[PDB]
């Protein structure tokens, strides 16, 4: 009703990502979701359509429906908001990334090389879910694996007293 609890926000974020990518994976809908961390991704947010929207699995799903305005490019999540959709991300020039993979994977690898962001990709070809962080690709991960990486990398707080002031 006034302020929010950081631990609740971070767990809602992970749940929203899990539910939306699972929905899109079953239907082979391509998706690209980059979560900003310590590194400013403000330049890339400015390349997309600004949303500044509450995070939900439903919005994330509606964003990536093919042949819609918002689906062509990356969603960037920053703070507790979906900041932009249809954003540009730089492509990796790595020759080690397999040629079986698509341009969404190349964009997720590219941003992972120059930011500490965590990027999730759903393949429009296969429905496989992948993640990138720090120039590394985790390819075709299971739901358990996705859950544990997202838990490790996106929740900062352990069990402590909830408070709208902890931030
Ligand atoms: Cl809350």
């Amino acid at each position: 009703s006034y302020g929010s609890r950081i631990e609740r926000e971070q767990h809602h974020l992970i749940e929203s990502i899990e539910k939306s990518t699972q929905y899109m994976a079953k239907r082979r809908i391509g998706a690209l979701i980059s979560v900003a961390r310590d590194t400013g991704m403000d330049d890339y947010i400015e390349t997309g359509i600004p949303l500044n929207a509450k995070i939900s699995s439903q919005l994330l799903i509606n964003i990536f429906i093919p042949n819609t305005p918002l689906h062509d490019g990356a969603v960037i999540i920053k703070g507790n908001e979906i900041a932009s959709a249809a954003s540009y991300l730089p492509l990796s020039d790595s020759p080690f990334l397999s040629k079986e993979l698509g341009t969404r994977h190349r964009a997720a690898l590219g941003i992972s090389e120059v930011t500490d962001s965590i990027t999730i990709v759903v393949s429009e070809e296969t429905g496989g879910i992948s993640l990138t962080k720090g120039g590394e690709l985790f390819r075709d991960v299971s739901e358990e694996e996705l859950h544990k990486i997202l838990l490790k990398e996106l929740v900062t707080v352990t069990a402590k007293k909830p408070s709208i002031f902890s931030k």
